[PDB]
């Protein structure tokens, strides 16, 4: 039986009511995949032997994909923060030598629910 409360994590958050130091063994803790993160299901931990262990150790909340930021036949972009479209990358838009772009924001960033900006036009 638990003699400590379940922890809170970086990529995961406790979802449920926890208010006592001592919980019965076999109690699972359902974790939130933070806004901007996901897993597949939820990160389920469970109290076993007095400690909180991972019922599902395969589960953890990792970055969520953003999908396509919008491509263009003319122009390029580079990702900073990763090489994939995930929460945290900035798609720094680049262009051919002859152009720059329209807009003030020459990039797109991955926020919780997707990209912050649209497709900058090479001009």
């Amino acid at each position: 039986d638990c003699n400590e409360l379940p922890p809170r994590r970086n990529t995961e958050i406790l979802t449920g009511s926890w208010s006592d130091q001592t919980y019965p063994e076999g109690t699972q803790a359902i974790y939130k995949c933070r806004p901007g993160y996901r897993s597949l299901g939820n990160v389920i931990m469970v109290c076993r032997k007095g400690e909180w262990v991972a019922l599902n150790p395969l589960r953890k909340c990792q970055k969520r994909p953003c999908g396509h930021p919008g491509d263009t036949p003319f122009g390029t972009f580079t990702l900073t923060g990763g090489n994939v479209f995930e929460y945290g990358v900035k798609a720094v838009y680049t262009c051919n030598e002859g152009y720059q772009l329209l807009g003030e924001i020459n990039y797109r960033e991955c926020d919780t629910d997707g990209w912050t900006n649209d497709i900058p036009i090479c001009e």
